[PDB]
């Protein structure tokens, strides 16, 4: 039998079968006790033992939000959808461990992303079992409330105080330092990682003192919290909660019967209108996500990273070639998964208004102008690729940079990463090439099964990014092998190396992108 | 030597250049003296002498305001008259290759100075050189310049604009009636100029009264579509109510403004033209050309798009630092006498100062355009991009516009970019290649070895001397050594042009082309 005692109790496990070895998995172990009732909108409170031995047997459910129904029946959206029941009970995590038992292995920690409103750990592109097999490293996962039910602010006020899916996600790095030493791994080498929402959330914990002890080194894939829709200014939030409590018929005098009103509607109908609190909604739109709560997150994050005022640790940071070609298909004009998606200045115009609401028509203009600077005018798809490359630029590419260059600044080893290839079974049409979230399955392995109809040469380069991620989580260095390997050099804020990922050649290469984000690093604020 | 006009009879001299022997006929007149009741005018055509008039001397300049920016500096001066000014000035030169040519092609050269200043009698327009060296006969006339050149309300003939360009037509017709009595070809001339010269050169293209006046065109740092070419029929209003303000010439009517504005001593005139506009720059150019309906009779850009001028082979070209000569007269922090290392903030003010109606979020984006430093470290950064700046807004980009919109109506077309400093220039060193200072090449000046010029200067100046009057005489810039670059046709597909230096003359792609497209697709929209 497969059974393992922590601090809350006894969990019974499971054996997987991978790669002619075994794989002990406990999926879906509570952390925290369930935000229901009078807890709901409040930090996750501490679990007490229970009697029996719990079932850690298959996943548990995932926690509310929308669902994607854009395209029904297509697996490149519907693979991101819940593939468990969704409820308020929902704070569950799940851990893969090596068999044989490890002594002291090093953890890998997954946070999720999915703009802070849609997520779970349960999808099968973050399956942990390629890892424990393939690196020995023990790989956990953990579920936590996104949408308003997670980050809903009356900021200071502790029955809605903001951040509490971060909280969720700190509670479990709790858990792991208090109890993965029993399952065979070392509370002294944990490394987050996460994509995206959770890559942001990522680097949000490299700031909050409170996550400070609870991990080792960070892994952030295409995003970080200076990106423009990481985190929400503390009198925004509070006010996108005043137009819920509107939209839902409970605007009260004080705020504690706001949230008592909150506490007593369905979780449908706080779903249901929360694409409403903000005017103009960009297909970026975070509408309810982190905010300086003074709990979490003590000031602004650009400030904290500025003074210094953050862990001190090495960083993997990275992004994908064209992350901005999936924001394209959910509201710009001329834009289908079904056609080739060539567009016209107009077209092209209108597309910016859509991802650009706010900004004048000087700055609409300046940004058209920065990128149709062509090589070849006789190119029609100059104007799509144009587009994607704005959203893609200003949204992941330039902050992550920009990111990693402040941090670098402060005398920590960092490395940045240009993922350049594109899955033989990637569903979504070829104009919309290497995209945002398609290298989370490059990293967790699923090229190294050869029954999935993978290329030769993608199991090689899902192989080297998992040997290079686990040795980074292990040794603070992405090395593959001493020989026969390029050496990945440090991100320096004056060369600025980088390293390129793809199946024909892995090169070191300098200032990634610099004319495009020297737009919106220089430009774009001062319009 | 005498020579018979259909006007009467000009004595000229022999003058010995390199071994050989020009002759010259220094300040023949071509129009009536814009005196008194014809100042304002157009030219008037002269009535014949019955003597010898003795054209042996160079004639007076125009009135005009003088450059003392820097008293004794040659730099400054050099361009500052060198014959007594005077309203009585519609004079021309005329140089001839002795022995007596044939039908020689004719140079006819017309200065610039920004419609405000200017001479023919320059030493670096003597013509005398280029006689010698290429057996062409070269003309150069005065013209009107200032307010007495350019005054404009339009429809009335006391006053009608555009006299200058007027001045320079009748000098043209001059020549068509008398270039033959000296051994020219009426039917092969080129105009060339520079600056403000090149721009006229570049009117003549669309004036039809000047069609038949000539055959082709050089345009040197200069054309019709610079900013500072033409006013518009509106600001040419204002700035001569303005005038007649400050001279106490406001009247209810144009026809009494005028009879005041005669009787103005022509130092009131010229001392109070710089306060006609209220934001100028240190390229403003108070009274220049304007849509006159007579010389232009319409938009000169809408011409040019329409297609509505004289068809024929051109010649364009620009100087590397085009726009730092007009940093030392305005820009703060600019001085002839440092090396004039400037800030970022000081780059802005210097914006203020050529760009006064333009929006913060527009100087920011010239700005943001000239930054994309190569090398982070340069301190000369910020001192170059201004200089830049100035030199594609006002020079480089206009003439690139101009010879693609020319060349494709099937005219050939040539474009240059000069590249070398000359070594005698007495501005420093950081102006670079600076407007004006090609003209010394083109005009012969280093061939005389007893000046202190270099060995290779002399080369480079014998082949742009070359090259400038083959085009003249055959409508193609090449040169007859065997060494020589080929130099191609500007297309608008692939926009070749041909660098002029001492090292290696290459031949290129698309000048500027990044720094220009801001100028022509977003600057307009700001
Ligand atoms: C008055 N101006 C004085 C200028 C000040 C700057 C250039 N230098 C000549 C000079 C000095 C030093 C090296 C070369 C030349 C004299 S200007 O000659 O009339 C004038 C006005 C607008 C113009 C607009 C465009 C072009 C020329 C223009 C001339
Ligand atoms: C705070 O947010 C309000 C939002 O009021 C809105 O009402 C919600 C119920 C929801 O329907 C939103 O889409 C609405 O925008 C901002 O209110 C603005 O001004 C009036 C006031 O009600 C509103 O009708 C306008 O639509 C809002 N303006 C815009 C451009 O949408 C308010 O400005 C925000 N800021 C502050 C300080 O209150
Ligand atoms: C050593 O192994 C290489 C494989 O490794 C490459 O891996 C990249 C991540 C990068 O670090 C790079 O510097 C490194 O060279 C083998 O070479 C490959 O050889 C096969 C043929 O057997 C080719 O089909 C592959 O395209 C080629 N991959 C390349 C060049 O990237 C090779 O087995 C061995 N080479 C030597 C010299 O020992
Ligand atoms: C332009 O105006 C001049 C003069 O303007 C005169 O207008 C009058 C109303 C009056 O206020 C007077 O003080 C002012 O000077 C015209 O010349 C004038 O012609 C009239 C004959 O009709 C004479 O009686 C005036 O003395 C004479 N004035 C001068 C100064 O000579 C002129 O005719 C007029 N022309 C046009 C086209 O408007
Ligand atoms: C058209 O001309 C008017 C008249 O302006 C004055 O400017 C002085 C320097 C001087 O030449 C004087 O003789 C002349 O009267 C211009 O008007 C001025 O505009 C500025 C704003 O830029 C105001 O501050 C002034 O008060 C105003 N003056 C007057 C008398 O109204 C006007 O700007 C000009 N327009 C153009 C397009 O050139
Ligand atoms: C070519 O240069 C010589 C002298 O070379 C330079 O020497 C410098 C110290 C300075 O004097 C500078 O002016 C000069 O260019 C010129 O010869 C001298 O010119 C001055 C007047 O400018 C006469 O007074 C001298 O007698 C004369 N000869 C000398 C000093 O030996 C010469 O004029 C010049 N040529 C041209 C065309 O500019
Ligand atoms: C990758 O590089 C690291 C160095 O950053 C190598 O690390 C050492 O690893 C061994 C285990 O094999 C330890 O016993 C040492 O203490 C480590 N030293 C340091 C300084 O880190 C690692 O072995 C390399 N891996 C490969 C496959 O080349
Ligand atoms: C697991 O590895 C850690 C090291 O990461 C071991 O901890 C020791 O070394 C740490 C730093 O290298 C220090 O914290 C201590 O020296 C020590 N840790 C203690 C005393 O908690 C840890 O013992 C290992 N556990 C095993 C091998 O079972
Ligand atoms: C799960 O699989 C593992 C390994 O495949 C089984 O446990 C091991 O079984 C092998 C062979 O029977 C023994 O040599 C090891 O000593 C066992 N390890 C441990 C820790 O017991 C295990 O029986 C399987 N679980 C089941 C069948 O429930
Ligand atoms: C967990 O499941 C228990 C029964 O499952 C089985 O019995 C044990 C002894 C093993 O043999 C296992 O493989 C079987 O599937 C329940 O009795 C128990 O109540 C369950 N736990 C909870 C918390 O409900
Ligand atoms: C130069 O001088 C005389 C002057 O009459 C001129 O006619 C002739 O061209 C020249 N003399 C020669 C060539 O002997
Ligand atoms: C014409 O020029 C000659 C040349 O010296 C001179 O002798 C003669 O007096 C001049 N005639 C005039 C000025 O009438
Ligand atoms: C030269 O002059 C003659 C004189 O009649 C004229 O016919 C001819 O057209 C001119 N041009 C050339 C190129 O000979
Ligand atoms: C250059 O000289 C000018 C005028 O004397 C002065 O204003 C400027 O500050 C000086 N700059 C430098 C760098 O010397
Ligand atoms: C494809 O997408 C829609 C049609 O469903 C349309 O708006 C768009 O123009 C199409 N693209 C084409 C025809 O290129
Ligand atoms: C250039 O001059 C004319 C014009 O084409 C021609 O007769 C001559 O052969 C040309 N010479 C060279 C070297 O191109
Ligand atoms: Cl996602
Ligand atoms: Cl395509
Ligand atoms: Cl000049
Ligand atoms: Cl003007
Ligand atoms: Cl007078």
């Amino acid at each position: 039998d497969i059974i393992i005692a922590t601090k809350n109790g006894k969990v019974r496990g499971m054996n997987l079968t991978v790669f002619g070895g075994t794989v002990t998995a406990f999926l879906g172990i509570p952390y925290a006790q369930p935000p229901l009732g009078r807890l709901r909108f409040k930090k996750p409170q501490s679990l007490t033992k229970w009697s029996d031995i719990w079932n850690a047997t298959k996943y548990a459910n995932s926690c509310c939000q929308n669902i994607d129904q854009s395209f029904p029946g297509f697996h490149g959206s519907e693979m991101w959808n819940p593939n468990t029941d969704l409820s308020e009970d929902c704070l569950y995590l799940n851990v893969w461990i090596p068999a044989p038992k490890p002594k002291n292995a090093t953890v890998l920690i997954w946070i999720y992303g999915g703009g802070f409103q849609t997520g779970t750990s349960s999808l099968h592109v973050y399956d942990g079992k390629f890892l424990a097999r393939v690196e020995r490293v023990i790989v956990v996962s953990m579920n936590y409330r996104v949408g308003a039910l997670g980050f809903l602010a009356l900021p200071g006020n502790p029955e809605a105080p903001g951040n509490m899916g971060l909280f969720d996600q700190q509670l479990a790095l709790q858990w792991v330092q208090k109890n993965i030493a029993a399952f065979g791994g070392n509370p002294k080498s944990v490394t987050l990682f996460g994509e995206s929402a959770g890559a942001a959330s990522v680097s949000l914990h490299l700031l909050s003192p409170g996550s400070h002890s609870l991990f080792t080194r960070a892994i952030l894939q295409s995003g970080s919290f200076n990106a423009p829709w990481a985190v929400t200014s503390l009198y925004e939030a509070r006010n996108r909660t005043l137009n819920l409590a509107k939209l839902t018929g409970c605007s009260r005098e004080n705020e504690t019967e706001i949230i008592k009103c909150l506490r007593n509607k369905d979780p449908q109908e706080i779903l249901l209108n929360e694409a409403f609190v903000v005017p103009y909604g960009t297909p970026l739109s975070v509408n309810f996500g982190p905010t300086v709560d003074g709990d979490f997150l003590t000031d602004m994050p650009d400030i904290l990273l500025e003074l210094g005022q953050f862990k001190k640790t090495q960083i993997l940071v990275g992004v994908n070639k064209d992350e901005g070609t999936a924001f394209l298909v959910y509201g710009a004009p001329g834009f289908s998964k079904d056609n080739n998606s060539i567009i016209t200045r107009k077209e092209f115009q209108e597309g910016l208004k859509i991802f650009f609401p706010g900004v004048s028509e000087f700055g609409k203009e300046s940004i058209l102008f920065h990128y149709t600077d062509w090589v070849d005018d006789q190119r029609p798809e100059n104007y799509r690729e144009a587009l994607g490359d704005v959203v893609g630029d200003y949204n992941f590419i330039c902050p992550a940079l920009e990111f990693t260059k402040k941090f670098s600044e402060w005398g920590n080893n960092a490395f940045f990463y240009y993922f350049e290839h594109r899955s033989s079974k990637l569903p979504w049409p070829e104009w919309m090439g290497v995209m945002h979230g398609y290298e989370i399955e490059f990293v967790f392995g699923l090229p190294l099964e050869r029954r999935d109809n993978y290329t030769k040469a993608e199991e090689i380069l899902s192989r080297s990014i998992v040997k290079r991620w686990a040795n980074f989580a292990k040794y603070g260095n992405p090395n593959e092998t001493q020989n026969n390997s390029t050496s990945w050099p440090v991100f320096k804020s004056t060369e600025q190396k980088y390293l390129t990922l793809n199946t024909e050649s892995t090169r070191i290469m300098t200032k990634l992108r610099a004319q495009q984000c020297r737009f919106w690093t220089s430009f774009f604020p001062k319009v």
